[PDB]
């Protein structure tokens, strides 16, 4: 028997997606799911840790990132996403290196970062409708982002010309994302992106991986200028449909590879006739999906399977 380990926090590892995934890999005749107590993850040495053949961990909230990879090294599991990506992946700043370099359309931005050690250092100067950042002009509307991926408060500045303000975003906190301030000035301390605003038709779209061969889309309503949650009649949040086209397509399968994780969400902007990617999630499940549940599970059933098949002299066919 395969093994295959679940390695994440007890939010995550006990979530209904989560659950009903390892339900469908657990169909396959030779895996067996061995999913890590979040009290050994976060109590035990990693050489209490259970043993698995395959590794599936990831980094959220509270997760011991270093206890992670110190296991994969002792253990020497077949990793199905990259553990060390885990680090930068919490750094905007680094996500939009690594999608430059792969040739990732990505909005037009600039990097402020403040040193606490350097008072006497300043690379923006802020005038009424605009920034300058590090010598480049941004002029509003432009998105204000922390360097922490994990810091959702990121900030959209309105122009003079639409009454100014600003746009104050955050983890939904139930029937809101964003709220509405009257303050026009940027943020004084911390290390932020500015980047130019990019106009959509009102929707994000949200894509999620299995490998770079798959990809699900959907979308839903932006909160860039209205914070209120749209939900079902019945009281969930609302979904609209999206097919990705090819270009999309491939920009699902260079995000997947460049950020080593097999089962990945980013985000997409669809603006002035492209596509741009300025959010890479990692590790991500579609919820409420019968047919992602079905197929998430098969290909990460069959990607175990065509790895460590010959080593366990299991037969396996293509
Ligand atoms: N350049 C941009 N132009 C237009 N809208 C943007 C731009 N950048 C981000 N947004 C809007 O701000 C929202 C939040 O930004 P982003 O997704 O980067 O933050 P996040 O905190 O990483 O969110 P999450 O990880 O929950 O998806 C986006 O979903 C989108 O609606």
């Amino acid at each position: 028997q395969i093994v295959v380990g679940i390695c994440s926090m007890a939010k995550k590892s006990k979530s209904k997606p989560m659950k009903e995934i390892l339900e469908r890999i657990s169909l396959f005749k030779y895996i067996t799911v061995v999913v890590f107590e979040e009290e050994v993850i976060l109590n035990e040495p990693v050489e209490n840790w259970p043993l698995c053949d395959c590794l599936i961990s990831f980094h959220s909230k509270g997760f011991p990132l270093d206890k992670a990879v110190a296991y994969a090294k002792l253990r020497n599991p077949f990793v199905i996403n990259d553990l060390n990506m885990q680090y930068l992946i919490q750094d905007r700043r680094e996500v939009y290196s690594i999608l430059q370099a792969e040739g990732i359309l990505l909005p037009r931005y600039a990097i402020l970062n403040r040193d606490p050690n350097n008072p006497k250092e300043c690379n923006l100067i802020e005038g009424e409708d605009h920034v300058e950042v590090n010598g480049e002009v941004f002029q509003k509307p432009f998105v204000e982002k922390p360097v922490s991926a994990e810091d959702h408060n990121v900030y959209i500045y309105y122009p003079t010309s639409a009454g100014g303000g600003s746009q104050r975003l955050f983890r939904k906190i139930g029937s809101r994302s964003s709220v509405y301030s009257p303050e026009s000035n940027v943020r004084k301390t911390g290390s932020y992106i500015y980047e130019e605003f990019m106009p959509t038709d009102g929707t994000d779209v949200k894509v999620y991986t299995v490998g770079p061969d798959y990809a699900h889309a959907e979308a839903r309503k932006s909160p860039a200028l209205d914070g209120k949650v749209e939900r079902d009649s019945e009281g969930k949040e609302v979904r609209y449909p999206v097919i990705l086209n090819a270009r999309e397509k491939l920009i699902a399968w260079k995000v997947c590879l460049a950020f080593k994780q097999t089962v990945c969400g980013f985000d997409l902007l669809r603006a002035n006739g492209q596509s741009y990617v300025c959010d890479v999630n990692g590790f991500s499940f579609v919820k409420n999906s019968m047919k992602y549940y079905d197929d998430c599970a098969k290909i990460l059933g069959n990607i175990v399977m065509r790895e460590l098949a010959p080593q366990f002299h299991i037969p396996w066919s293509i």
